[PDB]
């Protein structure tokens, strides 16, 4: 087959470019970002994804700057990066060589939905725990993903490994600095964002993760609607009408605007009867109006819902062992070090 | 079949309730609002739509108050309204008995898209002109629809009549008064809305109409994306980067965040080669960053693109005559009475 050779800089470590050869290049994604390709490394035979985006030279690429700083088992690793041409003549493309993860939470959730089945609760715990670990990690550097949604959550169906992807909307949130409210995808946007808040925190990713949990439990999005108004109506139908205080906590420019006085709906009636109570309690705690009232990713990891993952007898339905779940770093635990008493179970490999 | 009898108040004219009997009640829509039913009037045999919404009781329904004031050939008529119940006790339901229009621009656009065809240009002129007439009308009372999109544009395929529907998001915009920016559906939202502006005018409906025109010409949305950021990237790719003046016109809290410096793309390269130049010129003039730079609905009606509609020999493909197009009222022309020199052609003056 056609072999492409490039002089790529490694993602982590010293800036020491290497000749990287790859083959079997197929397009696997096309979006607002640019193009995502799948390719096989000639050396290892290992599969990779290459994200190709047009570079301005006007500034450094924000995604690359973020990607270069990260190393987590639940985040798609930046292996290399290089520059090229490809669609535009006289223009530069930045190419991010990333880990390849075969499936998306989006496609898997769709399979079950179509077959009128729900994703087994063991997978809901595995996928959600791993998402919270990735969130604890990025948040520990002050980095907010800002686009948490099923399409950005990659899975290995055989290993049960989830890896967060898309660092295109990612930004380091500094207190007092204003940020664009128009980030985040429909169904997954926190109420502060819908209200156009520019003072939001990393707790927007927690709201999004909570929407993803509720969707895997329901078999459909919890807060649908093609407009902010429709989305808010669906939120109010579950959470009840936000208080004047709760409105202030999100955006204080929307306090004088009248809302439909809906009763605070019991979260147990939202989900099917068989739904575990700890799953319901987790949603309740993530999907909160007051951004500060939401659990943190590290606290979410330590929630009762994930206890089965900490059981020494836990196994994957295919017989295999669970992937890495307890290899926490000092950085990863930094937000609340005592949580490691819950997080690292006695049996955890050492 | 099951016959339902109600004492309904007529939508327009004096408050003189009447016994309205209807049968063959089927659900035709389910959304954030409530339910839309189709029903047959026992009297005439005439088909109607009944919109059932849960009433707040604390205050009058804004959609009902808006509907009661309107009478236009390009707007779904409120025939009657009555109160009832459905879920279950204490809960009052407002029922709007409306004209039934058999198709949606959404479904029709979808048929052509699926068949790799485009809606014939004669229909693009007929449907778009009629939308602008409905917009000229509501705007003349200071009323902004705020949710212009293909799903809210109803059609009679035999008569080529378009009728605007959904007055759920409609509001009378008063200068100096702030309005929610979270109205309007993805793909159809004006840049001021994406930027969280609360000071927007009725020209948001013009942007939406312009998105609908470009979509009927392209065979797909002009500015897709599941996030405001993705939508804005698509807008910038066509319109070029907005100036700091243009950013100020939309939202002056976003004049500080800098954007990807993309050249002002020629609108001719956006559409297929066959696309009439006046259609391209119309999108160009509707899809403008500066809200004040956009054509008004009445000016849009008077645009070169619609000249074939003013031809005395114009006929529908089935042989029939074009629906009413020139019966302008003083109210309808109020924004710019001299435009009637272009709008009312000589053959309509006889
Ligand atoms: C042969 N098949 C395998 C299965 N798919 S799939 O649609 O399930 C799919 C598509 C892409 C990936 C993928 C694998 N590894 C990655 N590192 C990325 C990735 O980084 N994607 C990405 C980058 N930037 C922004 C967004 C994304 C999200 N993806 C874009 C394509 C779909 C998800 C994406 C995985 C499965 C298509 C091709
Ligand atoms: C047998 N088929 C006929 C064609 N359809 S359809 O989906 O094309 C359809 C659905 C509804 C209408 C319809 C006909 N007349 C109306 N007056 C309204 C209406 O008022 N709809 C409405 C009310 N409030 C908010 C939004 C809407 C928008 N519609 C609701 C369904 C989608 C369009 C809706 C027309 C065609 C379904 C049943």
């Amino acid at each position: 087959s056609k072999v492409t050779t490039v002089v790529a800089t490694p993602g982590q470590g010293p800036d020491r470019p290497q000749e990287v050869s790859y083959t079997d290049t197929k397009v696997i994604g096309n979006g607002s970002f640019g193009v995502v390709y799948q390719a096989k490394l000639c050396d290892s035979g290992e599969l990779v994804a290459i994200k190709k985006v047009l570079q301005d030279k006007r500034f450094k690429n924000r995604e690359l700057q973020i990607m270069r700083k990260l190393d987590h088992c639940n985040i798609v690793r930046l292996r290399y990066f290089f520059y090229s041409s490809g669609e535009k003549k006289d223009e530069v493309y930045l190419n991010l060589v990333l880990d390849y993860v075969p499936e998306t939470v989006y496609r898997v959730a769709r399979h079950y939905s179509r077959a009128k089945q729900t994703l087994p609760v063991i997978y809901v715990k595995l996928y959600m725990y791993q998402l919270f670990r990735s969130l604890a990690y990025i948040h520990s550097f002050g980095i907010c993903h800002r686009d948490i949604k099923p399409q950005n959550l990659l899975l290995d169906p055989d290993t049960a490994v989830l890896k967060l992807c898309d660092f295109g909307s990612a930004k380091q949130l500094v207190r007092g600095e204003p940020n664009v409210s128009y980030i985040c995808s429909r169904y997954y946007r926190a109420p502060e964002l819908i209200f156009g808040a520019t003072d939001y925190t990393s707790s927007i990713d927690v709201w999004s993760a909570g929407c993803v949990l509720a969707e895997l439990l329901l078999g459909q999005p919890i807060f649908p609607g093609d407009s902010g108004v429709d989305q808010l109506v669906e939120i109010i139908k579950v959470l009840g009408t936000p208080t004047r205080e709760q409105i202030r906590e999100m955006n204080p420019n929307y306090t004088e605007f009248k809302f439909p006085q809906i009763k605070a709906h019991p979260w147990t009636k939202v989900f099917r009867p068989r739904t575990p109570p700890e799953a319901i309690a987790l949603c309740s705690r993530l999907l909160e109006y007051t951004p500060t009232a939401r659990l943190t990713p590290l606290e979410a990891c330590a929630h009762s819902f994930f206890d089965e993952l900490r059981d020494p007898n836990v196994k994957l339905p295919n017989g295999r062992d669970t992937p890495a779940l307890f290899n926490f770093t000092t950085q990863e635990l930094s937000s609340n070090p005592p949580l490691a008493t819950i997080l690292i179970p006695p049996h955890a490999r050492i």
